[PDB]
């Protein structure tokens, strides 16, 4: 390590600690940002030699990350946390806690190449015909949108799983013996027990337990309602009315949003179309309008504008000299104040406008507390960061909104449309819920080692039929690691932040749809150019992870914990009506043929 990089010495009390987190501060932008480039430079551009810039990059952060943590430990360990400044408490915890920086040498490098490896396995996956090949964006991810041919759809998702995440096994085990190694040296039981204290609550676990149980219902209509629509699609060779739906039939790679099969269970085709994908395309969209018109919704609340080193710098387009890329939407800080970017292999269609302002929403939590504290430079906690740009589209979407825009000609106002248009957010919001609990459960069992590798794509397909009600498609074995090809896995990205998320975003909505001082139903407020609704959001923004989130919710929404009545209010009319409708139409709520799974096409997998 640099010796400017180095700490020095600084007394062991809170006075001391102060200067050593202002020290720290100096050093930590540099070796966060060598960090963050190497990684664009990866991302953007994969190749070995990028992947071998990237890992030296880990290093270096191991070296500081260790040589800090220790000082922090060496100085402060037994006092840190009765420090008066609770600002500073955060800022010392987070700098004792070494992570990987614990293991030795030889592990560093092993587990830093174990990261570039799954990555690079993620994101250069193919599945191939010819010698022609298919990626997952945006060629495997259009067919699984748009084809209504269940073979086509097997084949595209068998191959996908089957690419992803057969080689990803040996190396994810790895990946997590050492990850406990590193943080049981942290004093946690295991990896997962580390990233549920990110929410600073005992009571976590039985927290979201509560909330699934009263969001559980909402899933299970809107599933036997979807089911019913696929049925008289596919016919019931394919679909059974009292199993589980075939996984690869939602639209989808992961079953995990509903949104494209909205031309099937539409309840009343005659009023306004809502998607407004044919529309985009029609008019010539392109992902920098794209950007440019979430950007002018950030800007009618008076937040931010992007600035022009995130124009300058930003990856938009998946690129057209067809070098390797990770396509996973992603929002970049660089911890320098100044660069801020975008990587997304942006598609014109409605969702990825909806993705846009999701990305748009970290870009604008980084402008926002980029004068704070390194350490204190993320969200109240992880599920703020994510709502934050959904929040906004939840407005954006409103027919209303889309009219304004020139997205949608008519505007009507009945109640056939309201059900159409929350039956669609249903196929959004409500059909996520049970992906978003269950990876972080399949996860936080790997890490405990109540799933071993023996059991990973056994206990993977017990989660996702308990929670979401869908089969795989063909059989599996072992042999198979299906969580493996889900972009969040081999990435290492928690995932529980997007049930807290797609929960917390409501609550956000509510507050800042009050505070707009709208006043009719929750779900057709429209918060567009509030600068009441902006400084309220921005308050929450500016505040990074500087105090404890369940204050700042509180002084956002009046309430101290995450609550499923903003949810459960904004879809009331379409609940409602879902369970009437199954009702009258004799559905069995629930897949109690649980080991139904669909047979193979005949003339399969030929033409
Ligand atoms: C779409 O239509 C709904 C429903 O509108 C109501 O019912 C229709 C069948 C007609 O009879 C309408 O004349 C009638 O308003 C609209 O929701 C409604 O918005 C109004 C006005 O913002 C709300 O009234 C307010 O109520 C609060 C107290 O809650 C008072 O403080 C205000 O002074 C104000 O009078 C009304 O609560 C609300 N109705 C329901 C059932 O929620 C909606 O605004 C409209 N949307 C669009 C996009 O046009
Ligand atoms: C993708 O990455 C490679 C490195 O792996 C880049 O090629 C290097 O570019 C530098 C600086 O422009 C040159 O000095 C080197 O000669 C190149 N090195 C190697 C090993 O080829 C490449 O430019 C990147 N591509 C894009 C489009 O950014
Ligand atoms: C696509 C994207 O980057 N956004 C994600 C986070 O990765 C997100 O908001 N949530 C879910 C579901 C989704 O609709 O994108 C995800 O895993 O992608
Ligand atoms: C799992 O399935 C594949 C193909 O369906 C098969 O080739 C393989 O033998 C099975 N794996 C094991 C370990 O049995
Ligand atoms: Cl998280
Ligand atoms: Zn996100």
């Amino acid at each position: 390590l640099d010796p400017g990089l180095q700490p020095g010495q600084f007394s062991a009390d809170e006075a001391g600690a102060q200067l050593f987190a202002q020290s720290y501060q100096s050093s930590a932008e540099q070796v966060l940002f060598q960090s963050v480039a190497a990684s664009w430079a990866h991302d953007t551009n994969i190749t070995a030699e990028n992947a071998r810039r990237q890992e030296e990059a880990a290093l270096l952060s191991q070296e500081f990350a260790e040589a800090w943590g220790q000082k922090a430990k060496e100085l402060y360990e037994p006092i840190w946390q009765q420090f008066t400044d609770p600002q500073l408490r955060r800022i010392i915890g987070a700098v004792r806690t070494l992570g990987s920086a614990n293991l030795p040498l030889a592990k560093r490098q092993q587990y830093n190449a174990l990261l570039s490896q799954m990555s690079r396995i993620y994101s250069t996956a193919k599945v191939c015909l010819t010698a022609t090949c298919w990626s997952l964006d945006p060629d495997l991810t259009n067919i699984l949108a748009s084809s209504r041919s269940y073979a086509m759809l097997l084949f595209a998702w068998e191959g996908w799983h089957n690419a992803a995440g057969i080689p990803l096994k040996p190396l994810y085990e790895d990946f997590t013996a050492l990850s406990n190694e590193a943080y049981k040296q942290d004093g946690f039981t295991d990896t997962g027990a580390y990233w549920r204290s990110w929410y600073n609550s005992p009571t976590f676990e039985d927290d979201l337990e509560h909330l699934y149980q009263q969001l559980e219902p909402l899933y299970l209509n809107l599933h036997a309602f979807v089911r019913r629509a696929l049925h008289r699609r596919y016919g019931d060779r394919y679909i059974n009315l009292r199993g589980p739906i075939p996984a690869h039939l939602l639209g989808d790679m992961w079953a995990q949003s509903w949104e494209n099969i909205y031309d099937m269970v539409v309840p009343f085709p005659d009023k306004p179309n809502l998607d407004v994908t044919s529309t985009m395309l029609q008019q010539g969209w392109q992902a920098t309008h794209m950007f440019r018109v979430a950007e002018e919704f950030f800007t009618s609340l008076e937040l931010s504008p992007m600035p022009p080193e995130f124009w300058e710098g930003s990856m938009l387009e998946k690129p057209a000299d067809g070098r390797e890329v990770v396509c996973h939407a992603s929002a970049w800080d660089f911890y320098n104040r100044k660069d801020f970017r975008i990587k997304q292999c942006t598609r014109v269609t409605m969702d990825q406008l909806s993705t846009v302002h999701h990305e748009m929403g970290h870009i604008q939590y980084y402008l926002q507390y980029k004068d704070l504290p390194v350490s204190l430079r993320r969200g109240a906690n992880p599920g703020f960061h994510e709502a934050i740009g959904d929040v906004l589209a939840l407005s954006v979407s409103t027919p209303e909104h889309l009219h304004k825009i020139g997205l949608l000609d008519r505007v009507t106002n009945d109640t056939e449309s309201d059900i159409n248009y929350l039956l669609k957010m249903a196929l959004e919001k409500i059909a996520f819920l049970p992906f978003g609990y269950l990876v972080d459960q399949w996860r936080w069992g790997v890490f405990s080692g109540r799933t071993p590798p023996s059991r990973y794509n056994f206990d993977w397909w017990y989660l996702r039929t308990k929670y979401q009600g869908i089969c795989p498609p063909v059989t599996r074995n072992e042999t198979h690691f299906d969580a493996g090809a889900k972009f969040h896995v081999p990435n290492v990205t928690p995932y529980i932040r997007y049930f807290v998320s797609f929960v917390l975003q409501f609550q956000f909505h509510e507050a800042l749809c009050k505070e707009a001082g709208y006043e009719g139903p929750l779900h057709q407020c429209d918060i567009y150019r509030s600068t009441k609704a902006g400084a309220k959001l921005r308050k929450v923004l500016r505040a990074g992870s500087s105090r404890p989130w369940q204050e700042v919710l509180k002084d956002m929404v009046g309430l101290d914990a995450l609550d499923a009545q903003p949810l459960l209010k904004y879809f009331q009319l379409v609940t409602q009506w879902l369970q009437e409708q199954n009702q009258q139409n004799g559905e069995v709520l629930g897949w109690p043929e649980y080991q139904w799974h669909p047979p193979l096409p005949d003339n399969y997998p030929e033409g």
